């Protein structure tokens, strides 16, 4: 069983970072911002095994009709913000949209993912998330890509809602 | 000539306020932000008659699939930030991306409005407003939805971005 997910969020969430912690075990620092690529991972996740197809999305502000319809492929979507930068959370609800956009509106699997945990220079409540993703009626999981805090299990979650949806 | 005329731009920004100046000749100090409806006018602009249908948009921030098929029938779009109010400058790039997606097209009539310039606490520089009209090969034009100022160019110049894109 193979899934595709797709990590997405503002520039400089820690998109990258996260999905090569997750992948390689170790953080890099200031991954060039212009590398999309697709990263393979066989998982074992409450006893059961899948194959993650992990999409860690860059490039420009602008939508398409390919965009639109390699975006509809995924299965499942990482949103992330940083806690320390108010835009990117404040985004989220705009990646939301546009992802129920292609997707025919259906109730696609999601997971909040807060990220850069680490930090003291908070600017986004924890309960501010809590609540976006009750709305949403979705998981949070707060993360750090730099500590490993949270990391695998923001992917896992993903995959335990996908597997809900299916 | 009918023209649909669709007005853009960030909460607050001035767009009922703008259409109501156009339409009916006095300033809103405050108008419902739930209310989106469509203005009707003649108008002569450059020696040639036109009809315009101006809706005045408003709701939330939200996408359905017949939202993309209202917005499909504009002709040309007023984007509207208010040159207080610096994040609403930066959602014109937004604005812009979801009618080029809309519309299939990077060549839609549009012109950018940086409205209240009748206040003097600005936030935008004009330049940088310049500067943006003129990577999207658009006109930019200042208002004061309270004054009048530039309000029926806003309107007008975008009927003539029309008219050249019919042609
Ligand atoms: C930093 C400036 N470079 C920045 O904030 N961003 C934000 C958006 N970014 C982004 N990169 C790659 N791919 C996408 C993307 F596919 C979409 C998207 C979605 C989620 C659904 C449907 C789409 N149709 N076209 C694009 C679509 C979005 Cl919203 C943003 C993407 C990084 C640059
Ligand atoms: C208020 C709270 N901060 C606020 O900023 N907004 C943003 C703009 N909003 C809005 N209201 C009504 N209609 C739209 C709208 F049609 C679109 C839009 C555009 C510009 C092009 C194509 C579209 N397809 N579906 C919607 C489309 C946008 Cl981007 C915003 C709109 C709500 C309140
Ligand atoms: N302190 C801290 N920095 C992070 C974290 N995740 C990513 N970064 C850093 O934030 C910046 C942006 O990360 P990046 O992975 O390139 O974000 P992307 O643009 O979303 O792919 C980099 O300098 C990263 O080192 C984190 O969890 N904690
Ligand atoms: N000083 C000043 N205030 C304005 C102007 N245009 C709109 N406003 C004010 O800004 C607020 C929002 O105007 P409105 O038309 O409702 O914005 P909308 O949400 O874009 O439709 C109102 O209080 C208006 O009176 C302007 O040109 N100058
Ligand atoms: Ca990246
Ligand atoms: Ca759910
Ligand atoms: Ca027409
Ligand atoms: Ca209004
Ligand atoms: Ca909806
Ligand atoms: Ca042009």
């Amino acid at each position: 069983t193979e899934y595709k997910l797709v990590v997405v969020g503002a520039c400089g969430v820690g998109k990258s970072a996260l999905t090569i912690q997750l992948i390689q075990n170790h953080f890099v620092d200031e991954y060039d911002p212009t590398i999309e690529d697709s990263y393979r991972k066989q998982v074992v996740i409450d006893g059961e095994t899948s194959l993650l197809d992990i999409l860690d999305t860059a490039g420009q502000e602008e939508y398409s009709a390919m965009r639109d319809q390699y975006m509809r492929t995924g299965e499942g979507f990482l949103l992330v913000f940083a806690i320390n930068n108010t835009k990117s959370f404040e985004d989220i609800h705009h990646y939301r949209e546009q992802i129920k956009r292609v997707k025919d509106s259906e109730d696609v699997p999601m997971v909040l993912v807060g990220n850069k945990s680490d930090l003291p220079s908070r600017t986004v409540d924890t309960k501010q998330a809590q609540d976006l993703a009750r709305s949403y009626g979705i998981p949070f999981i707060e993360t750090s890509a730099k500590t490993r805090q949270g990391v695998d299990d923001a992917f896992y979650t993903l995959v335990r809602e996908i597997r809900k949806h299916k």
